[PDB]
């Protein structure tokens, strides 16, 4: 995957944390990215069309990160949609959940920099990109 430009979307309800996840791709050489800040906002940005990635967040208000995962899944124009899903705490019955609804990876934060590379890089290879 040599695209730098695969087109990101990050969503989490806490600016600071979509600051974060944004300035961890800059590092990496991933540019084009945008933010959300719950499930619906994701969706209504994931239709206008062009993205490549999408980062969630686990918990967020109104549609958390469960629920806009089974959404993409749904969509015939976006089901094949790499999401990797981020959480405070890793808990068996949400890997298992997120896997169940088709979760392309799941990673804990906070992460570095070369934890977001591998996980990345991982799913990339995973996904034949
Ligand atoms: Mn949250």
């Amino acid at each position: 995957m040599a695209d730098k430009e695969l087109k990101f979307l990050v969503v989490d309800d806490f600016s600071t944390m979509r600051r974060i996840v944004r300035n961890l791709l800059k590092e990496l050489g991933f540019n084009n990215v945008e933010e959300a800040e719950d499930g619906v906002d994701a969706l209504n940005k994931l239709q206008a069309g062009g993205y490549g990635f999408v980062i969630s967040d686990w918990d967020m208000p109104n549609m958390d990160g469960l629920e806009l995962l089974k959404t993409i899944r749904a969509d015939g124009a976006m089901s094949a949609l790499p999401v990797l899903m981020v959480t405070a705490q890793a808990k068996k019955e949400n890997i298992i959940a997120a896997a169940q609804a088709g979760a392309s990876g799941y990673v804990v934060k906070p992460f570095t920099a070369a934890t977001l590379e591998e996980k990345l890089n991982k799913i990339f290879e995973k996904l034949g990109m």
